[PDB]
């Protein structure tokens, strides 16, 4: 499962489709990362870029210039074909065979952008730009339109309006089609073998970053390179720590281990958190923590579907966790009070669902409170949590407990699909699995 | 093995020494780099602030003061202690337990810099300075001068002399200690064991990407998360590409691969190549352009001692290589007036060696055309390689064959140390290594 | 003659009329410039706040807000009411006085602006700025703007069209007034009163730069403190450099000079030049150039009017002076074919008119080629010259002469008024009143 | 009187003297300043580049090299010939008449500085650089210093050392040449005319502005055609402002009027202010303010010598003012009580002398609190004042009252001599000048 050209050009026309006559959208490549001295990082395309195009080169601009209601046309500025720089740092495009490849009608050198742009924006009326997204973006576009506003007496006009895209974009981006669904179908299958070798290597004595190892490592394998984040491996009081990444520590008998981590396949993020226990058996303790936030995961899964709303599903999960911390005694009083006064923010203190896409926290208007209707076709995680503090003032038993059960969905027409269920998460299931793993 | 908070120290107090009475030295660390949107890129440290300090977080500046020739001390900015960022985020050292866990003689919030660094530099003749390095450092180190400059009002006075530290700084890291050289030591056979395992585990059909999977889970394991330069995995043609990363193809039987692929194990690199066939075999075409690469690396590795120098070495491998290649007809007349014209460089383009430490092209000055001698505790690769390119003018059977081989040296009062040897690179013991792996 | 509180408010109505609802217009001050060291440059207020506002103060913002089509108000930031700062550099108008005074709603602390501006944008369709013009500026919309984007949290929205407010503003600019002709009609009169005073007191043996200090003088005494653009007294060769402005020369018997100087009155620009003997007398070679450049103006005069363009007008001049110059042996050939090789250039290389307002080349839109169709209200400059330079191939005692004539004008519904007659510029009548003050 | 050729050579001499061998010296001329739109104030070189040059053009570098302590060179960077601009905006130097006009080894294009600059430090060890006085500057600067930085491969090597010359030239600046003091006495003298002047023209119902008009007039007379800074004119309570520049008030019969103008003569700065009452004779209560106000000064033009200092002197003014105050009843207390806690401040809120030069508050180390001990050579201003706010808690006679009265001096080795002693002070002699003008 993939995204092909011909999707790439489905979207770039629907921009163009929503963009006044008389314009031009201006998107920029991602700039290449120092990681240290003369070495980078391993580059990550522009998810908007990306979007469009499937192009993973930097010094790449995509213009796509609408000239009027029935004329339209794209141009890429991209990096020229260098023997020296490809027997050095790898094969490019080149300006000849990009018309083919990314279906766009026309390629220029990016070394020419600062001559030719201000020329494809003269006479327009809108250009669409991302401001303050790039440095190098913003001086690229803020020159073409000086040499144009300046340029009078050789009848060049700039044109005076600029509008930001992203709003358009974004919300299209929110909305997923069939081919990016099986896309990230693919993902969250991916991302769950990852967790469950995870559950089945771990044993105690193993550091942290040993599992963060066989997670990568199963990625890998089924052709996602990379993670969509730093992965999480957060065992004993570091679970407590919602974005645990130093994953340093030797992983205790009778502690849990909570594991954060999703692949990035085809430019789509995996989202999942599994907690399990270290030794491969749940304390009472844990259990009862466990299965606060597992029935608030499964009532959350229940639940979304088109007409509700994170807000609205929020509210059912915050009055399954006030009730169980005070069957508990972790919370005192009155359920209704308890809830009315946010009681449970110490223990739960993050959003319950995001976007999932091409970013892991997915762009897509949520509206206020995360109120937003659901709609088919939204992508979304569910991620209820508890995390217990070693100082916090609650029966003892229950100090340095974090737990978290994270799974990726899909809004549908009747409901949702889970994407990541074919990793386990009831707890006797979890028992049952490592149990099999520890006899060999 | 690892470095140690009084080697830290002790590098601090080298560099006081250096220093003139009156002056400062300020050392920045690295910004965090995003990735994509709200994410980033797993943190790298900045080589010299981490040469001097040990220490993992951004928003950090290391502030060495000599008030004359027996009075020092030392000052780190580094970020508060704030409940919210570390429940989030993970656990910040904060100024209250840095002197002790560091060694500094006092610790200041980073959120003060600006309120506390002119008062450090007031009335110093000398600031030490790696200007251009980071922008944000910048900023900082110039609006405190400025107010300096501007504040005679108020008895302020700007030292008038910057010095760039890195000279001196980098002269120091090209010379290893002997525990600096234990954790190459180590990195090299946590290295050497990765790219063993890539042998063992290769065969036809498989993606370039999964024996970077396979090399990276190796390093993880014993506690190298993550390489110090992008792997790269080039199979038939994609051997040729020097720095090829891509690593998407599937790997032929018949072609040979190019691994080259480099832990990052406290700080300090690995750097090894190894090239061997996707099948177990090499063709008779593939040992012949081998025998010549593995001559040079032979040859190289005995030559390799205190007096010499890379230029000379480099001559030696030079005439290897242009001899081989006018045996076989690559290369065609007078091996000396071949040499002459550098006749080798269409398939030998890039340097034998490299310094080698915190970072993979290791800092220090290598004298015009690598002709610096070398001294014990210098440390460096020996990679000579050759690469005919597809459409070469040679004999056919030579065409899309690119070989490599890389080691990694310390220089010893008696010659050197081959850190990674561990690893085989004699072709009969590669067809050996592979064919035991073949049978299970 | 003066621009009222009133028309101010016109002039932000205007604007807010044309504005989109749901939008805020956004005009800066002027930044204060530097002379030498922390000495600055007498203030010159931004023309298009100064248009808005009348207001001379730097670090100062007007905002218009137009909520929707019915309701809109006004915010002015600008410096606070500072005891000790006033003593110093001057009384400020702070923000108790400035709405009464000024005609805004509401005035808030320049130094508040970063806090107060997001809350002013949010949910808000459009803003207007006029990006590029000030850094400054740049780095206050820009960073409001980032404030709204990335604070979905805290439900702010930015808005996602910037609209360059200059077109609309300039093409305000570009029709004057009944009150701002007659405040560029005593600013012509003041001009005018200054060269004529130029005339009267040029001696052989002065210096270019006394005949300066004459016209700032007489500037001064009418309320007109600095000129609108930097005063050009060039004699002799010096009359050949367009925009002449070291006048460092003595002024020697025979020579002509040429002046051209313009005073800055409530705002706006006179710009007057005239040409004329130092010693009193045209020679025959100067008296040949000047009527032909006389001629050209004189027939301008004439022409201007509603329905014409500078282009059409100018193209009148150029077959004046090809014919002219044709007469004299400067060209020599076919008039017509002359004409078509604009063989006029080398010697008339400037335009005949610009606009004249705030600025001395004031905004307003030209048309390709100034084809323009003038229509009443406009304001503009004639000024036909020649200059021949000193190495001209050309009948030898034509060699130096520059000559330029230049009056301000204003188109008006049946023709033109001419607001710089009162200096004279017939030969016979400048030689008369250089006789009579040569006599005393 | 002003600076020749010869001794801008022997300035960069005696800098090159003071410099480390293997160096360069970098000045840069000051940029063009906009005015409004495309016009530019008038240009004025940076100080310390006039300094060692005499050029008044922008796009200019002086280079001073020590090759070692015998050899050395100068290279000047400036702008091409180039016919077009020439005709348009004035005379260039040019490259080809640089080294003889100005008496430098070398002239290069400034298009060309990027290319030429990195080869003229190549290889030195110290780079002269007055960082963060110009953007565009530091720009260039940095640009060399990196590409020499990353240029190893290319055997290029960047100094290390960045030293500020501006230390070592403002106090080269602080001791005039025998032929600065000439030329400081005659900008005194031409000042001391305008003041005359101004005291001769003035009437009750003159603005302000229009003594403005008369001072700058004389001051283009005698050929310093700008102030050194903003002219102040303050009558009446305009007068305790103490930089009133808005000199927009009709002068009224029975106050007094402040005048604070000072020329630029060939780059150097008169400073004058002499306080009179409009209608030429003061009222009681403005003769007893003024009083003390000239005690204070003739005190100190008295004391003014080598080995005292300016706070010596401002401790002798702080005891004749407190004094003086008693006497009249606006301070009440035991003098020396109202000296110990600075009871003088409310009405002397200013110092009493600053350096002055080629700027009007000109360069130089003034000690803490201005103790520096004075030698021959220095040239300083001395202007007491008192400024009575109109709400000020005293005897009403005295509310509004605001006088200063300031000479400029040259230490000698005798004493002092008074560059602007032929402008009167003495009231009676004020009075006596004011009558004979009044009469005609
Ligand atoms: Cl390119
Ligand atoms: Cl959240
Ligand atoms: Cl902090
Ligand atoms: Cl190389
Ligand atoms: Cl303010
Ligand atoms: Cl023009
Ligand atoms: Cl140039
Ligand atoms: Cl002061
Ligand atoms: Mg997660
Ligand atoms: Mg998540
Ligand atoms: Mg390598
Ligand atoms: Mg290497
Ligand atoms: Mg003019
Ligand atoms: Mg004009
Ligand atoms: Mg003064
Ligand atoms: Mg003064």
């Amino acid at each position: 499962s993939e995204i092909s050209r011909q999707e790439f050009q489905r979207r770039r026309q629907a921009l163009v489709e929503q963009m006044q006559p008389g314009s031009a959208a201006l998107i920029f490549a991602a700039p290449e990362v120092t990681r240290s001295a003369d070495s980078e990082y391993p580059y990550r395309q522009n998810s908007d870029f990306w979007y469009f195009t499937g192009f993973n080169e930097p010094e790449a601009v995509l213009v796509l210039i609408k000239s009027d209601d029935t004329h339209n046309h794209s141009v890429l500025f991209n990096r020229v074909r260098d023997l020296t720089a490809e027997i050095w740092f790898g094969r490019r495009l080149g300006q000849d065979a990009a018309p083919e490849k990314l279906g766009v009608d026309r390629a220029l050198a990016f070394s020419e952008i600062n001559q030719q742009l201000y020329q494809l924006l003269n006479g327009l009326d809108v250009v669409y730009h991302a401001q303050g997204e790039y440095a190098y973006a913003d001086v690229i576009v803020n020159s073409a339109l000086e040499k144009l506003r300046k340029g009078s007496r050789q009848n060049l006009t700039a044109p005076a309006t600029m509008i930001d895209w992203r709003p358009v974009v974004h919300e299209m981006r929110l909305f997923k089609s069939p081919e990016e669904i099986a896309v990230l179908r693919r993902a969250g299958e991916i991302t769950a073998m990852a967790h469950t070798r995870a559950m089945e290597k771990c044993r105690p004595g193993m550091f942290e970053y040993h599992l963060e190892g066989e997670i990568h490592h199963e990625f890998n394998r089924h052709g996602a390179r990379y993670p969509s984040y730093n992965t999480i491996v957060g065992s004993g009081e570091n679970g407590c720590i919602l974005h645990y990444t130093e994953n340093e520590c030797e992983m205790r008998d009778g502690d849990l281990v909570l594991i954060d981590a999703g692949c990035e396949y085809k430019g789509y993020a995996g989202d999942i958190t599994r907690t399990f226990p270290v030794n491969g058996k749940f304390t009472q303790a844990q259990r009862e923590i466990y299965d606060i936030v597992l029935e608030s995961l499964e009532t959350s899964l229940r639940l979304y579907r088109p007409g509700t709303s994170i807000l609205e599903v929020t509210g059912e999960v915050v009055r399954i966790m006030v009730s169980g911390l005070v069957k508990l005694g972790i919370l005192k009083g009155d359920v209704d009070e308890l809830i009315a006064q946010n009681a449970h923010r110490p223990f739960f203190m993050h959003g319950l669902s995001h976007w999932l896409g091409l970013d892991v926290h997915d762009v897509g208007v949520y509206g206020q409170d995360r109120s937003r209707i659901l709609e088919p076709g939204m992508v979304l995680t569910v991620e209820p949590g508890l995390y217990i503090a070693p100082d916090a003032e609650v029966p003892e038993q229950y100090r340095g407990i974090g737990i978290r059960i994270e799974d990726d969905i899909v809004i549908t027409e009747t409901g949702n699909e889970n994407l990541t269920a074919s990793v386990v998460k009831k707890p006797e299931e979890i028992e049952a699995l490592m149990v099999a793993a520890r006899k060999q």
